[PDB]
């Protein structure tokens, strides 16, 4: 027992990480297969920063001026493209570290693992949350753009993010591995709205099965609730409205603990409208929302990779 | 900018994860060279529980009874021997994966990774402390024995604690390298007291001031006091004394920001005798103690490995 915000085991992917260098700037890379991926914005100098043309920057560079380095093995660049936001560098090598793989665009709800990276090699691992609103709310310094995001099943890794910008407020924003930025961000330094986020309700849902699971009970309550009524009060607290689709995804942790969706809503509702008077639930004081009904699952059975 | 509760890469432990099956029951080994460590308590059943008597049951076991398989290769045991409360298994071949490493027994309130494993394949891994009365809030179940805590310093992994026991209270026992528990504890299926049990000050303290270089910084205020008085308040909350060794450990951290210790003690102070009032920092709504100012420095710093 116990609950943790546990990451995946990050091995698989840092033996994929590389450094890219083009010109003065270094980033990460992700090296799978004959190809490793990073960033456009490793092209630019900072007299480009505000709004650079990347397809100008790029026509300078040639395949011999992207430096890319695994440890301290240099890989030969034969070829380069721009797909959306990121750099596609093709290399006379196949990573012999490259695990099974797919690239996935996530949900906004879902989380993933993060391998901070600087210079091509990891510094640590953490997991979150995509926020409604397609920002994270990261650890990352300057350099550590290319580290990437990712979820693993079985033997395969799906990466789902790779880093590019800290915007102004301080959260971050990146993309899916075709480049595509998650939310209406660009890649330059300027100020960007990224608009109203919110609560991920069926996530905070699975956690409070969590906490009954490992035995933290006192919210549990007398009360019940609709949909209809408690979607009044998630809008009320800018919490996410709750759909049919949510309560069956929940179904297992309401099958394992006996309390019924809408129960658990309740619980949610009254702890929404009241606080938790100086109270706490699996050693938080406020309510958590960035584990999803599958993570409770996994990690309340022991689901190994 | 941003902080999170971040783990090491765990790479470089996943690849010294091996089973180990005694009879009926399976756990997790330690893979190092070519000797497996891993919880004596492999080798007893259930009516053995509540006081085994681990001499007796070991000679009653042979080299031939160690199954030990690290993926799918067989591991062949020419020697075993019990040392404190662990198993040392020698076997015929050394891991190709053994990393640098060291063997270190960790102080209260110290922090470290958990690579949380069944059946030697990784589940997860996420960082915690040990706590002043040498327990660890895990998050760990049934088959996760013989799983490590570690830290990692440039090329060389410090294995710290290797995982024994749920005690009936829901915190987790494990001992060091060498097989001594933390704490009190012996592995038996017993009540055992953990006794009393508090905040780790300093802790804290490095967490206010990565609070205060990410931007969060309502909670400075007009006020300084005295390690004398500060302790008297760290008395009455059931914090750790400070000492001058904390202060001159947080010197990095009050050079950086520019804010004296005995001034951020003055902050935790207002905070103790106040709360929070409702606000939140670095997204907690309680006082944080698991990043030690190392771990503060290192991750507002950026050092890989
Ligand atoms: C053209 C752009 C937009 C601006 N930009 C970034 O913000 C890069 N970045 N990413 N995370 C960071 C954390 C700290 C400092 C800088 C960081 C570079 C690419
Ligand atoms: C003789 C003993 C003392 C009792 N004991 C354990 O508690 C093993 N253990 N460790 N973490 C656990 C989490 C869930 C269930 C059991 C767990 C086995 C060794």
């Amino acid at each position: 027992s116990g609950f943790r915000k546990m990451a995946f085991p990050s091995g698989k992917v840092e033996g994929c990480m590389v450094q890219v260098t083009c010109g003065t700037t270094t980033l990460n890379g992700l090296w799978l297969d004959d190809v490793v991926y990073c960033p456009r914005h490793v092209i630019c100098t900072s007299e480009d920063m505000l709004n650079p043309n990347y397809e100008d920057l790029l026509i300078r560079k040639s395949n011999h001026n992207f430096l890319v380095q695994a440890g301290n093995v240099q890989l030969r660049v034969i070829g380069h493209s721009m797909q959306n936001c990121v750099l596609k560098l093709k290399v006379d090598t196949a990573n012999p570290k490259t695990p099974k793989y797919k690239f996935v665009r996530i949900q906004p709800g879902q989380t993933f693992s993060v391998l901070a990276c600087y210079n091509g090699s990891p510094s640590g691992v953490y997991q979150c949350a995509m926020r409604p609103n397609f920002t994270i709310k990261g650890s990352f310094l300057n350099g550590s753009c290319g580290s990437v995001g990712f979820n693993i099943d079985y033997d395969c890794v799906s990466f789902c993010y790779m880093h590019h910008m800290e915007l102004p407020t301080g959260v971050h924003a990146g993309t899916d591995l075709e480049g595509n930025f998650y939310g209406p961000f660009v890649d330059r330094q300027t100020a960007q709205a990224a608009g109203t986020d919110t609560t991920i309700t069926v996530n905070v849902l699975a956690w409070l099965y969590a906490a009954v699971i490992n035995g933290d009970r006192w919210f549990l309550n007398r009360f019940t609730t609709t949909l209809n009524d408690f979607n009044l009060v998630a809008m009320k607290y800018n919490y996410e409205p709750l759909t049919q689709d949510h309560v069956d995804i929940l179904g297992p942790l309401s099958a394992q603990t006996g309390i019924a969706v809408l129960d658990m809503c309740a619980s949610l509702k009254e702890l929404l409208q009241n606080g938790m008077n100086g109270r706490t639930i699996l050693g938080s004081a406020l309510l958590e929302d960035e584990f999803t009904p599958f993570d409770v699952v996994r990690q309340c059975s022991g689901v190994t990779f």
